[PDB]
């Protein structure tokens, strides 16, 4: 057998909290216990249903917003939170007064909420190599979540991605488990507070580390695919983030969509109980992913004893929660789910709600952390995100030191991504895919063109925006902003590594500018390295900017001099994913036996280098 380390070494239980739990459990019926374990979503839940059942939690799925209103005032969010809170404190119909909690996914800030600060996606945060930065982003994120009356946020994502074909590659900090391990505990403590006197106090939120486990190791990077690896590899490559997150006392863990050697993780008792709970020693609660239970053998949308028996404590059933609730009760009464199992699930979940202060705090709109609407999209947070943007950029090529550009130059800005905030933000940004977003969906955000314009104008230079690369006066330099369209999950799964393999539209723009003898600085937006030898050859400089988020001016901060013509910020980012030399290097990872990357893990030029990148082979595999 494979031995996993015990990693819950810091958080000690609170005896007063445990006494309350035991007292509560002793008086609860089977029905009240099961209610705590079921999680409806606001697109399908009514206040009357909450009064009737007293569900343990409910989900902000991000597709609906409170009362159906696409955008909504703080008072509207807090009114909804109060209505649900009072419905659950009403023991009239279900016979008990256990306060519910609201949960939300926080992909890069409070990212499904209109007006929220959008931080760079994880891959670029990985490039930054800055653990203190990560902790501060967690702190900012807790405040923005608190400002909407939500107690529980899903973050960090600790996937370690080994095949970049996966549509969720950008949600991972690195292909390297050591980097993810360094980061995970910082995000957990940033959100929840450090283990100690401030643990879960004030604006601190309950956190969820996702996803357990191996979703970044599926064959061919298929989303929700099959992870083929022995147990030691599962432990040493894919679980490193959980070691530090559990050690820092993360309150919740979310189970994963993928399979491990042919078995769905959500139904695997060995993973979710024996490994996660018994060996690693996780003392918090396991939450399932969105209708993930339906894919477990023998389960469906309205029933899944297997997942509950495997070690899932809270079931995310956004739509079918009512039928799922009644079915689960009948299964406990039939004896096919042990009362001891239900008791343990409720213990672990109440241990989180009670210790966070659910009985001690007032109703949502009256809590101290609800009195600060400015926290949502706060200037201080946008300043933090802008710093993250600067540190996330990786300079791949800078021939003849064309960067940094004098701010007083005449600059042309071109490419589809030049003034498109939806491209710089990527998926999980107000909407799911990000495709339908326009610039007005991001108030107070700044596009890359806008950031450049601001600084060039201040320096007395001239700037022009033209996506197609048209100009009146021939510029000194063209900054071309190009990249992937936004995507989330399986919509982003690819089979070919070549950028825009079907159209090569951006390449034609680059070549057009080169043929006119205009120097070219490419700013590449993507959720992953891609095979871009051709585009690199058509560029004098080439910057991997990943998916920088709302603060586009961080790009100008690095690429441009100040008004005096001096460097203001140098590049500091280093690759956290290996960059492919050939279009078929699908699994190119640090420490591989045959490791032949174009640019290795840890690579990143700075203005102190005087290195040229020569013309590269443009041959593609058959
Ligand atoms: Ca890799
Ligand atoms: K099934
Ligand atoms: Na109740």
């Amino acid at each position: 057998q494979v031995n996993w380390p015990y990693v819950n070494t810091k958080l000690k239980r609170d005896p007063a909290v445990e006494a309350q739990i035991e007292k509560l459990l002793a008086k609860m019926t089977i029905e009240q216990k099961v209610a705590q374990m079921i999680q409806p979503e606001i697109g399908y839940l009514t206040v009357e249903q909450m009064r009737k059942y007293g569900f343990g939690s409910y989900l902000n799925g991000g597709n609906t917003a409170p009362y159906g209103n696409k955008r909504a005032d703080q008072a509207t969010w807090l009114k909804y939170a109060d209505e649900m809170y009072l419905a659950a404190m009403d023991s009239t119909l279900d016979g008990i007064a256990i306060p519910t909690v609201w949960g939300t996914d926080a992909m890069h800030g409070h990212s499904n909420v209109y007006g929220a600060t959008l931080f760079p996606h994880n891959i670029g945060l990985g490039a930054a190599r800055d653990t203190d930065l990560i902790k501060r982003i967690g702190q900012a994120t807790a405040k923005e979540v608190a400002a909407t009356g939500i107690e529980w946020s899903f973050a960090p994502t600790v996937a370690v991605v080994r095949d970049d074909r996966w549509g969720r590659t950008y949600e991972s900090y690195s292909e390297d488990p050591d980097l993810v391990k360094r980061y995970a505990g910082e995000m957990v403590t940033g959100i929840q507070g450090d283990v100690g006197a401030d643990f879960l106090k004030g604006s601190n939120r309950i956190a969820t580390a996702k996803h357990f486990v191996g979703d970044g190791g599926t064959e061919r990077g298929v989303d929700r695919g099959n992870t083929l690896i022995d147990e030691k590899g599962l432990r040493d490559i894919h679980s490193a983030g959980y070691f530090s997150a559990i050690n820092q006392g993360v309150q919740s863990v979310m189970a994963s969509f993928n399979s491990w050697n042919g078995k769905r993780v959500h139904g695997d008792k060995h993973l979710l109980t024996d490994v996660l709970k018994n060996q690693l020693g996780f003392d918090g609660f396991v939450v399932s992913d969105w209708n993930a239970h339906k894919f477990v053998e023998g389960c469906d949308l309205e029933q899944c004893a297997q997942a509950i028996n495997a070690g899932v404590d809270v079931i995310m059933v956004p739509e079918h929660f009512e039928a799922f609730y009644h079915n689960t009760v009948k299964q406990v009464k039939a004896g096919v789910i042990a009362e001891s199992r239900i008791n343990d699930a409720v213990r672990r979940f109440l241990r989180a709600k009670i210790r966070w202060g659910v009985f001690t705090k007032s109703k949502p709109s009256a809590r101290p952390e609800s009195q600060h609407p400015q926290w949502l999209g706060a200037a201080e947070h946008r300043t933090l995100a802008r710093e993250a943007v600067r540190k996330s950029l990786v300079l791949l090529k800078n021939n003849e030191s064309i960067l940094p550009i004098k701010a007083s130059s005449r600059i042309l800005v071109a490419g589809k991504g030049a003034n498109a905030i939806n491209m710089q933000a990527g998926g999980w940004s107000v909407s799911w895919q990000g495709t339908d977003n326009t610039n007005s969906d991001f108030p107070n955000a700044t596009s890359i063109f806008s950031g450049l314009q601001s600084q060039v104008t201040k320096a007395g230079g001239k700037i022009t925006l033209s996506e197609s690369g048209e100009y009146t006066s021939k510029p000194d330099v063209a900054i071309v902003v190009i990249g992937e369209e936004p995507y989330a999950e399986w919509f982003g799964d690819i089979e070919l590594l070549e950028f825009q393999h079907e159209t090569k539209h951006a390449l034609a723009l680059l070549k057009q500018l080169k043929a006119d003898n205009i120097p070219v600085v490419t700013v590449f937006l993507s959720g992953r390295p891609l095979w871009v030898n051709k585009e690199l050859n058509a560029s004098d400089a080439f910057v991997a900017a990943w998916l920088p988020g709302s603060e586009g001016e961080g790009v100008a901060d690095v690429l441009l001099t100040n008004k005096q013509g001096k460097t203001q910020f140098d590049f500091t980012g280093k690759l956290s994913f290996s960059w492919p030399k050939y279009d078929d290097q699908f699994t190119l990872n640090l420490n591989d036996a045959d490791y032949d990357p174009l640019f290795a893990y840890g690579y990143g030029l700075t203005y102190q280098d005087n290195i040229n990148v020569p013309v590269l082979s443009e041959k593609t595999s058959p």
